[PDB]
């Protein structure tokens, strides 16, 4: 696809913010959440997912990109 047109700028923030700011606030939710949920059951393999969607969401932009041309 073009990346370009109306909606060009929302998607250039969006994909930008996947890897950004926002999407950095959603993986610090991730390691608290993590964190959390250990106190009474400590699961560190919720830990090593949580890092496999931080994976996941630093190809998101590529992965869409290869999609959706
Ligand atoms: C980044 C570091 C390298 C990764 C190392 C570890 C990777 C984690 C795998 C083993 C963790 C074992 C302990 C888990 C602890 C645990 O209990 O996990 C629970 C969690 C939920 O699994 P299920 O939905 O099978 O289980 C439902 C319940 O178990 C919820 O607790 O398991 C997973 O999500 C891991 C399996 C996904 C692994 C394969 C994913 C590949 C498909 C996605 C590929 C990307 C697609 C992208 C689309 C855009």
């Amino acid at each position: 696809g073009s990346d370009d047109g109306a909606f060009g700028d929302i998607w250039a923030y969006m994909s930008e913010a996947l890897t950004g700011a926002p999407g950095k606030i959603i993986a610090c939710g991730m390691l608290f959440s993590v964190a959390y949920f250990g106190v009474v059951k400590p699961n560190l393999g919720l830990a090593l997912v949580s890092a496999l969607m931080m994976l996941v969401m630093a190809n998101g932009e590529k992965i869409i990109s290869s999609f959706l041309d």
